[PDB]
């Protein structure tokens, strides 16, 4: 409702063009493997895709992935986005090689490419985000706090038009990467396989022995002897009986998690965008592995 953003295909471009951009991102992911103590850039690219999309407000269609507004300093410097500059830096050479792609298309495609190259589910992706000017940049404060409970999380995500299943599925991306004390006031990875996309987050929530501890920034987080952590908002998925049932489902069905994540992540990346009836169908990009590259 209200403000309309219509997808407009980059002039003359088709699937092959975007597969080339995919491929450049995927090749750089392989090449720059030392980043973040050899975690690689996969996780921060997923997080960049989510934070550039996750500013959306369903009530008035402000924020969202369409405008590519993270490139403007208000949004780049959001405290909630601390760390994502690494993601943007990664994508700079990609954008220089492919200057025709929009910023919103690039940031969201970065996330799809990362998930797929990390052996996650295919994520259909649509082009046609259009850069919007600096004054369309959403204010800071629209991304979620980590110190809260399930009621917060549920209410938060209603603003992004996500239901309980979509919320728990999306949170499964916390298998990836880690919290960094200097970025967010939390420290530690959530699991062992943190640059391969799996349902480890749910298994760890249910099977590790968690202890509520204070980290060196004086914030509480849940820690396990194995060296893993969960944010208070992560742990809230097993405190709330409705979330817990879904966590159990995904812990017991890798394919179901893959399919529900793919749907929710595409939705997250497309919230706010109107696709014309005659727009191209969503693209499903081949991985490098599938291409023999
Ligand atoms: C209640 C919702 C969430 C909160 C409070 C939240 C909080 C966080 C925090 C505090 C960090 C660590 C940032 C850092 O110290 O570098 C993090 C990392 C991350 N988050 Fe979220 N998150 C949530 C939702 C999501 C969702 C929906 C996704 C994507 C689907 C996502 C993907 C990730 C990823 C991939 C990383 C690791 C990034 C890295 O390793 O560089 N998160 N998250």
């Amino acid at each position: 409702k209200t403000l309309v953003h219509v997808a407009s295909v980059e002039k003359g471009r088709s699937y092959e063009d975007f597969q080339k951009v995919y491929n450049a991102i995927a090749l750089k992911l392989r090449e720059d493997d030392e980043y973040d103590n050899y975690i690689g850039y996969g996780p921060v690219l997923v997080r960049l895709a989510w934070h550039t999309s996750g500013t959306w407000d369903k009530h008035d269609n402000t924020g969202g992935s369409y405008g590519g507004t993270y490139r403007f300093k208000k949004e780049f410097n959001d405290p909630s986005n601390a760390g994502l500059q690494n993601g943007f830096k990664f994508l700079e050479p990609i954008h220089k090689e492919f200057p025709w792609i929009s910023s919103g298309d690039l940031f969201s495609l970065g996330g799809v490419t990362a998930v797929q190259e990390m052996q996650g589910p295919k994520i259909p992706w649509r082009c046609g985000r259009v850069d919007t000017p600096e004054d369309t940049t959403p204010d800071n404060g629209r991304l979620p706090d980590a110190d809260k409970d399930a009621d917060y999380v549920r209410t938060f995500f209603q603003r992004l038009n996500m239901n309980d299943r979509e919320v728990v599925a999306l949170m499964g991306a916390h298998a990836l990467g880690k919290t960094h004390l200097k970025n967010s006031g939390y420290e530690g990875p959530w699991g062992a396989a943190n640059n391969v996309f799996t349902n480890e987050f749910y298994l760890n929530l249910l099977n590790e022995n968690w202890k509520l501890e204070k980290n060196d920034a004086n914030n509480e987080q849940w820690d396990s002897k194995s060296g893993y952590m969960m944010l208070p908002t992560d742990y809230s998925l097993i405190q709330d009986p409705k979330y817990l049932s879904i966590v159990k489902e995904y812990a017991n069905d890798q394919d179901k998690f893959f399919k529900d994540f793919s749907k929710a992540f595409e939705k997250l990346l497309e919230n706010g965008i109107t696709f014309p009836k005659d727009a191209p169908s969503p693209f499903i990009f081949k991985t490098l592995e599938e291409q023999g590259l």
